[PDB]
């Protein structure tokens, strides 16, 4: 861990505000823009099934991660070049701890 548990509240509202139009973190949500989060911990990418991911994430095989998934928050395109998730990204390390408790504890 380089990851330190932030607020789960403040996580949850900044998925709504960022995440939410593209995704959902639900036991048996549906898949969006983007796909359902639910189980991607210790998962690897593009593994979700009935969705249509890039050929990009799918050969990335990033294991999912708090850690990794906070590098992907930084910078989406940059670590996996070729992605089609359209996301900018979350350059305070404080923004990232927080959403990151809150996916940790809803997608489980
Ligand atoms: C900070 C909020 C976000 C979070 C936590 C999130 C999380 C993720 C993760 C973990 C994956 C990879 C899934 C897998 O490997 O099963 C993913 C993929 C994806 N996300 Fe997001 N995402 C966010 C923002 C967005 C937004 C706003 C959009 C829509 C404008 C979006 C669109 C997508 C798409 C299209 C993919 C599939 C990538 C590909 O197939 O190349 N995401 N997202």
């Amino acid at each position: 861990t380089e990851f330190k548990a932030g607020s789960a509240k403040k996580g949850a509202t900044l998925f709504k505000t960022r995440c939410l139009q593209c995704h959902t973190v639900e036991k048996g949500g549906p898949h969006k823009v983007g796909p359902n989060l639910h189980g991607i911990f210790g998962r690897h990418s593009g593994q979700a099934e009935g969705y249509s991911y890039t050929d990009a994430i799918i050969k990335k095989n990033v294991l999912w991660d708090e850690n990794n998934m906070s590098e992907f928050l930084t910078n989406p395109k940059k670590y996996i070049p070729g992605t089609k998730m359209a996301f900018g990204g979350l350059k305070k390390e404080k923004d990232r701890n927080d959403l990151i408790t809150y996916l940790k504890k809803a997608t489980e």
